[PDB]
């Protein structure tokens, strides 16, 4: 019965002024999806959880309409809105036939003001890094990229999880990423499938190579560049990708 309090935000930007008692287990992990609501969570940039986001059998589902990235519907990308700095998350991922979704981690809420001076939402991915979730052997993003850097558990489109030990469609992966003071690691399947450094020059390098390089996509190289902003710190999301997806057993231990 062991419980801590988290804090989190209820809309855009806002700061985090709500808070949940949720259970933390024996080795420090909480449980931050409760199985049965989504306090705490709510859509990138809304006040809101997107109808598209549903919950069954103890389970995140994702109720995709096979958009991709369209976002289409009563869609967009889920945070869970509280603000982690060190932390590692672990949790279990289930993927239908064909589907694309993915983990994003270290999130920044970002607007940019167009030619009128609205606010404007900009892409949950242009600011944090991209945990990929996939069917590896029917997706065609499967075989794009470079050495099956878009295979699921990679850091999207840029480091591969080597080994590539996903289990096929309708199965249940362990998914774990890791944060320690710049150091991330992600898991797939109780092994560790890749390793980065945040911040620095080889991250710069790696950036520029990028879809998200200070040529193509200033604002994505400014704000993965200093990655979780001025404080390093940000929400875990899941992705709207327009696919059937489910996640379940969402814990996380936070790092000292
Ligand atoms: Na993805």
């Amino acid at each position: 019965p062991s419980k801590v309090a988290l804090s989190y935000s209820k809309s855009l930007k806002a700061p985090e002024t709500d808070s949940l008692n949720l259970p933390v287990d024996e080795n420090g992990y909480i449980t931050i999806f409760d199985g049965e609501t989504f306090n705490g969570w709510r859509g990138y940039g809304k006040d809101r959880v997107p109808t598209k986001w549903t919950i069954e059998d103890g389970c995140i589902k994702f109720n995709g309409s096979g958009g991709g990235e369209a976002q289409d519907g009563d869609g967009g990308d889920l945070i869970f809105a509280h603000k982690f700095k060190n932390f590692e998350l672990e949790l279990e991922w289930k993927v239908a036939k064909g589907s694309n979704s993915g983990i994003l981690y270290l999130a920044q809420e970002v607007t940019s003001k167009d030619k009128d001076g609205n606010d404007v939402l900009e892409p949950i991915y242009i600011s944090a890094p991209e945990y990929q979730i996939l069917d590896n052997a029917n997706h065609p993003d499967a075989k794009l990229g470079k050495d099956n850097n878009r295979q699921s558990a990679s850091l999207y489109d840029m480091i591969p999880a080597v080994p590539q030990n996903s289990k096929p469609f309708g199965e249940w992966n362990k998914a774990k990423i890791m944060v320690y003071k710049g150091t991330v690691v992600h898991g797939q399947n109780d092994e560790n499938v890749l390793e980065y450094h945040l911040w620095t020059k080889q991250w710069t390098d790696m950036l520029q190579a990028s879809k998200f390089s200070e040529d193509k996509w200033p604002l994505a190289f400014e704000l993965l560049n200093n990655c979780g902003g001025e404080n390093h710190e940000g929400f875990i999301g899941l992705q709207d990708h327009g696919d059937d997806v489910w996640f379940r057993n969402i814990r996380v231990k936070v790092l000292d």
